[PDB]
């Protein structure tokens, strides 16, 4: 058989995040994204609290139409609801929405890395499954994929000796002593990701080149 | 009739027109009637609505940038090269077009200084590309020719020397600190929607009254 060329070094990292109706136990549907792509070098080859964001950033942050009720829980926690998002004339999870995600990294360059705060219980199924109703489940295969609570374990442990809380916010805290601003918003969540990634950028994308996955092998969370 | 959607919208570009730039950055800011009609029931400047749709890019212009341009927005086409940036191309044509159909039409784009910078250098671009018919679905407003006749319509007829209406000239007049970022496309647009959430009574009903199809704007250059 001809071997798969190893991709090598990734060069774009996609900060990504969603938000959702609900838990996963709910089958729940997306209700925001937000991508936020960086060059490698913007981490390879860059002093402030919270060191600010790359001068040279690609971003997307878009609200979609669920088609079903947000929990209240998820309602308070995102400050988004089914009526609020059909008041705002969203549309739901679409061919048109797939499009634009894919020309959008589209304007990366490869490898592309997703990096995703649980994105192996969360964002990453949750996105395998709009694109499955879709009929669209080839649509991310040439993506590669970190949930950064792995990430960010593997280097803390790697940084320590033999529980912490692996939030977005306490990891933030305990590197920058202040909570992040615009919580439990795709956008929000995204941004605070990144200046947590900004913190040992050269570490992170060694381990991301050594354990980066296929998209293709994330299973969609139902279906 | 109602605008449904207002697209804020900014550009920066290689130069000045003379110099038949090239874009270098572009944001997109989509947000409803409804967050301006509306607003959720104060502080200094009014906050962005929760629900908006969000699109910022930077672009490999093919030339380099005047060393005002590189200072005012802190890009260069040797920092764009190293960040891998693309062209303005088709794939970019078709995730603008794409962005736009995520809102209900009608769809306006607002601009600051619109009708001298970013609409006939995105006309421009898009005609080099051969995609002429591209977003001429969408209608278009130049918040300055917005903003001044507002304040012709506020204020006594004007004489002697007249007022900046640089967009942090404007920003200042209303809010009484600079904005928060005047470097960026993206700090651009945030600033404009703070202009625009002022009045957005008034503003919508100009709009209404005055937005152009995107179509009757000329490219900068052929
Ligand atoms: C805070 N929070 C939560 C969350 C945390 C605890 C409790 C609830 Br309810 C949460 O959901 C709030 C709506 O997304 N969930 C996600 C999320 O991606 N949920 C997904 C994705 N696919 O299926 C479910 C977040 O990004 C986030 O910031
Ligand atoms: C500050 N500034 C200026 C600007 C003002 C004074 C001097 C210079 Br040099 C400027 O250009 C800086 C690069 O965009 N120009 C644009 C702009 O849209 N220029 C375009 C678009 N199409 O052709 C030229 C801005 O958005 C902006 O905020
Ligand atoms: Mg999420
Ligand atoms: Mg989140
Ligand atoms: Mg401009
Ligand atoms: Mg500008």
């Amino acid at each position: 058989g001809s071997q798969a060329l190893p991709p090598g070094p990734m060069q774009t990292l996609i900060f990504f995040d969603m938000e959702a109706t609900g838990l996963p136990f709910s089958q729940p549907k997306v209700t925001e994204l937000c991508l936020l792509a960086v060059h490698r070098c913007a981490l390879e080859s860059p002093p402030p609290t919270v060191p600010p964001p790359p001068r040279v950033v690609d971003k997307l942050s878009l609200c979609v139409a669920p088609g079903k009720a947000c929990s209240p829980a998820a309602s308070e926690i995102t400050g988004l609801s089914t009526a609020v998002l059909a008041a705002h004339g969203r549309q739901c999870f679409d061919d048109n929405l797939a499009n634009l995600l894919l020309a959008f990294l589209r304007r990366q360059p490869q490898p592309w890395c997703l990096v995703a705060h649980n994105g192996d219980r969360y964002d990453f199924p949750l996105l395998q499954a709009e694109l499955a109703m879709l009929g669209l489940t080839s649509a991310l295969d040439g993506a590669f994929c970190v949930d950064s609570i792995t990430a960010l374990k593997a280097l803390e442990r790697a940084s320590s000796p033999s529980r912490k809380s692996y939030s977005l916010g306490s990891i933030y805290t305990r590197l920058y002593g202040q909570s992040p601003p615009d919580s439990h918003t795709a956008e929000g969540d995204v941004l605070a990701l990144l200046s947590i990634c900004q913190w040992r950028p050269q570490a992170l994308l060694r381990w991301v080149d050594a354990h980066a996955r296929p998209f293709g092998t994330i299973r969609p969370m139902y279906g």
